């Protein structure tokens, strides 16, 4: 009654499902949710591609996995519980049947999983010490010795210019560094900081924000004082969204919206 | 500088997967060029080919069938745009240098398009039409929260802790959740503040970590109330780790090293 | 001289009947790249990416120039390396009227590492261009320890062992799964007795046909006298048996026998 | 017949890949059932995790969170449908048995649908409507040969040897040596004079000759002796033998220099 074979569903994911997760599904989540749940997750992953947003009835699921509906439901719940599945329901019209949305959520990364208190303990219980060790090493790579090693990596500003023309496995998000001397803040704060819009108001995130449009759009600090002071409210809101448009309109005052080009130095 | 006799290791703290290849080919390549795309792919191949081992730069020269100076030039764009971090080892005795080529995965698509700089450069190099196509490609439909309830079950809903004996494609950190009724917070707080430890010292980071430790280790609020006060930073904050470290020790002395086990409910 | 054939306003499409997978990407980077060079590798990557991005659609080579940040001469030079080495098939649309041309770029997957090393030319080229030490590391990387038959014996079940049909109401290589059926699913002794009486040379039933007969008999429950008929209905004056035609005859026979209900797979 | 303390090892000569997964999920799974899919998946995980190592079946039971009887029966389905080959070690002394689980990748989509039984079973299983979506999913639009003509270039067009100091399938990329690179008439002229049947040169041999001729710059009359050198009394030509003769011949001619691949 919570689920009827004639109820309808669609499978979506606002993220992608890849091969590093496949392994963490089979080797990490498996021990916790059991093997029938793994199949339920793999088939959903399949249905994702097999219907692009198209709608289906649960008979298809039953047919794809050669299983009866009750089993499917019990394992679904497990997938939900452990965070692999968000399940939504459409506003019910009229005299039934239901419409479902299955949002697929990729597993944790290996580092996040072992750093979770419960999941990591629960796992050691189910698999046993020896195996739990082998599993951890499998998802780990040798660490970097920062004693022997100095980072000489060049920055974004050393390689490029903007000119107008006519321990465990984890995903470390790549952040190019925009150095500092590309933009001077004390000079930016010369005719500014006395405004009682103080060093306090501007974040460290907004610091790097403006730093970017400076490089991108070729802004001298004197000019962006007037862009900041233009878009900031009496409430002392610093909004990234508007400040962008200030900078783009600014850039359109002369270069006509050609947009800058990335070039090497 | 960089000479052919110099040595290198290729390492990564992450794994490099299919949407990465598509992001790197369709998003990064228009900025850094193909010649650079080639080097990125080659280093990533080396990662697996040389398992932690050492190599003369003649290898790269041979595998790419390219000359050394070009290799240097393109590597700098990799370093520049944050696809590569390069470290060096200090020199003894007399020559040659040893390099650590650290590979970083690209941004996720949602991130790349949100970078205040990268998205702009791309649209210039690519042209407006192809840019929209690149955006739509890495996009999925957004979920309409107006028509859709979330009926998803929690972790505590489907599992229990029991003792034993001895639009843009993005990366979800997928968090299982624990219903707050798995712990009595009222009692914890109304017996607490008397030490001048506020409800301002409990972050959701702490608030959530309590829930887990409670659930996993079967800790009553009054005992947790004791642990909290134990390692609390004189600064009026809390270190989650130390708190965990306390309960790991607490569970021991109370139950005799007998471990938690995960079960269906 | 690329302008003699390719100009910027010429149009392309990218297609494949294959899917290019991770493994291919390593073979491309480690095996093919030393031979064809780094630039050709990027064009191949770009073409593979284009396969998904353009979805069956047209583009002008301007787009490729923009994606890779290079010019036509280079793209063209490398395109041809991909062609000669087997990585790309190129087709041209029959020209009407005159300008601009329409190219079909048909992507091909690399060889499997076993095929690559077992190739007369590619292996010796690769050794020379990469050196002896690196060559062995590549070979090993693409190899997996063999199976010792002396000490190991095959207990695998066949299809017929595990299933029944009922009416309803060394180098990395690609060894595809070949299920097998026990020759006991069908009585060939009787079957061939029938054919010999009808002057059908035993030679007519090839391994491929015998294999086909087996599957048909098992799937449809066809007795030997009845496959004698089916075979005799589809057989050449040359004594050749067309398996496609036999399959149809079998599919038809089943529709008469059980009334178009189709066979169902079940455990035994 | 299978007990928990029996040992296994997981091995493969292939590498199971992303497409392979979809086929297993959308084409095999309706035949073998979900549980067999998960055992297959698990075995693919173990292949990487135990690097050639040994385990007791306890590990299987623990990873899959399941008992031995089911593991057994689902294993049999994998064997029957062709996804798994099972070997045993001869038993010394007595108990436990050592198994080799050898993983075999799924049929590619074209081979699956072309198969008599699999397509007919899958069809009845999923219903005619879904069977079509499944067909289409594994399909790519064909190449119209009426409107398109191949301009592809061969190996010899692009490269040279020199001495130095529709259903988805696998179309194995076969580079083409357009055979003007070697005069076969000259080769067979004198070879027939030496009374070697033309039947002796199979396709495989002919291919090998062409490739060795181009790679080592071997003239027709020299290939003639080389082949005569390696042909046995049964008129079989061993390619590997012939490769050796051709390499040696190149060494003796150019002084152990090796061939290099270069633009033409």
């Amino acid at each position: 009654k919570e689920l009827i074979a004639v109820d309808r569903y669609t499978v979506q994911s606002r993220g992608v499902l890849q091969e590093v997760d496949r392994k963490v599904l089979t080797l990490l989540y498996q021990p916790l949710i059991g093997c029938r749940a793994l199949a339920l997750y793999m088939t959903l992953w399949g249905e994702l591609e097999l219907l692009d947003g198209q709608e289906a009835t649960h008979h298809r699921l039953m047919a794809l996995m050669q299983c009866g509906l009750p089993d499917i439901y019990s394992e679904r719940l497990k997938l939900e519980g452990i965070g692999l599945l968000d399940t939504y329901v459409h506003a019910k019209e009229a005299d039934e049947p239901k419409l479902f949305l299955y949002e697929l959520r990729p597993p944790l990364a290996p580092d996040q999983f072992f750093r979770d208190e419960m999941l990591s303990v629960f796992l050691r219980r189910q698999v046993g010490r020896h195996l739990f060790i082998q599993l951890s090493n499998f998802f780990a790579r040798p660490s970097i010795d920062e004693t022997k090693f100095t980072q000489v990596t060049r920055s974004f500003s050393d390689v490029f210019s903007a000119v107008p023309a006519e321990d465990h496995i984890r995903r470390d998000e790549a952040s190019y560094v925009l150095d500092d001397g590309v933009f001077d803040f004390e000079l930016f704060f010369a005719g500014l900081s006395k405004q009682l819009v103080p060093r306090r108001a501007v974040t460290a995130k907004v610091k790097e924000a403006i730093k970017k449009l400076a490089f991108l759009y070729g802004i001298p600090p004197l000019e962006m004082q007037k862009l900041v002071l233009g878009v900031i409210d009496p409430a002392y809101h610093i909004d990234i969204d508007a400040l962008r448009r200030a900078a783009r309109e600014w850039y359109e005052l002369e270069h006509g919206g050609v947009e800058p080009r990335l070039v090497e130095r």
